[PDB]
DNA sequence: CGGCAGTACTG
DNA sequence: CAGTAC
DNA sequence: GCCG
């Protein structure tokens, strides 16, 4: 359960991160998968041929693994553009991605203070910038509990039947959480409809929601802060789903993102697709001309079973 | 080589 | 539509 | 980046 390849994964991560901020999204993904594969390997990798037998690791990656193995270093790291750390700075701003980080850099911006004054910001980015440090800190698991509970108590005041579950890294049992995701549904047919808009206004007037980032029909991305002195602003999502979708949503929003991805790819090998909504039979084509059949999945286990896969609890889904 | 998810909001 | 994030 |  321990990473026997740490000195190697560290160097790789620096390189992946650089590709990521530069917007080389797919090469960065390739790196991420190789890195997870290395973290879970039963022992320190000791040969180029052993590295190649690992799924997610190919010639080029093995090459870099062995260089670090035998050198201690990765020459490539020495040739990353000086731009990278500023690109990373700017793209740590919620709502700012690689294109915006890049644009700002091309304009000569170099610090958050520059961005704050001299730069043009979307409404989302401004909320991101002003909560920049708060949003970078992981919060104690117990603060995730308070936040989730604040939502649940305000939710159940409208309909005591509503189920609220905190997902993401919280559900996966982490001691600290980067954000909170509160999934809400109702066991009955569908008493989840109608109360969303009212819950948010309640939480807002109450003082809990400080800023809105995205107001969707059934998904809310925003910012909360618990009552009291010295509280930090925390990133918060609320999703409302019909009961039929509870299992898939629970799975998706629990993630992790890497796990979700691997689950989609498996589903694909079995002629299926997996989304936050459903495990479904393949779609009708030409192109793309109709939905697949939805496969009933009351529980997460159902989803794993239908993919011919043993159930893995939330704590075992880092990837 | 192409796919690596599909969508949902904001502007 | 481009960009961003779930 | 990797994989079929
Ligand atoms: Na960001």
């Amino acid at each position: 359960a321990t990473n026997h390849n740490l000195h190697i994964t560290e160097k790789l991560e620096v390189l992946a991160k650089a590709y990521s901020v530069q917007g080389d999204k797919w090469r960065a993904l390739g790196y991420a998968k190789a890195i997870n594969a290395l973290k879970s390997f039963h022992k320190p990798v000791t040969s180029y041929q052993e590295a190649c037998s690992i799924p997610g690791i190919g010639k080029r990656m093995a090459e870099k693994i062995i260089e670090i193995l035998e050198s201690g270093h990765l020459r490539k790291l020495d040739h990353i553009s000086e731009s990278v750390p500023v690109l990373e700075l700017f793209s740590n701003i919620w709502g700012a991605g690689t294109k915006t980080a890049q644009m700002w850099y091309q304009q000569g911006f170099r610090s958050l203070e520059d961005i704050r004054s001299q730069a043009s910001l979307t409404t989302q980015q401004a909320i991101g910038l002003k909560h920049y440090s708060d949003f970078l800190e992981r919060m104690p698991r117990e603060e995730a509990t308070e936040i989730e509970q604040t939502v649940q108590k305000a939710a159940q005041a409208f309909n005591s039947g509503l189920l609220c579950v905190a997902c993401g890294s919280y559900r996966r049992g982490k001691a600290t959480c980067g954000d909170v995701d509160v999934l809400i549904t109702h066991p009955d047919g569908r008493s989840h409809r109608g109360i969303f808009s009212r819950l948010l206004d309640s939480l807002r007037q109450e003082g809990f929601l400080t800023d809105d980032l995205v107001k969707g029909e059934t998904k809310y991305l925003g910012v909360c802060r618990l009552p009291g002195p010295g509280r930090r602003h925390r990133r918060l999502d609320i999703i409302v789903v019909p009961y039929s979708e509870f299992a898939c949503a629970l799975l998706y929003f629990t993630g992790s993102a890497h796990f979700n991805r691997s689950m989609r790819a498996l589903a694909k090998t079995k002629g299926m697709s997996l989304s936050e909504h459903a495990l479904s039979t393949a779609v009708v084509r030409n192109c793309k001309v109709g939905p697949g059949r939805v496969l009933p999945t009351p529980t997460e286990k159902d989803v794993f079973r239908l993919l011919g896969l043993p159930y893995r609890e939330p704590a075992e889904r880092d990837w």
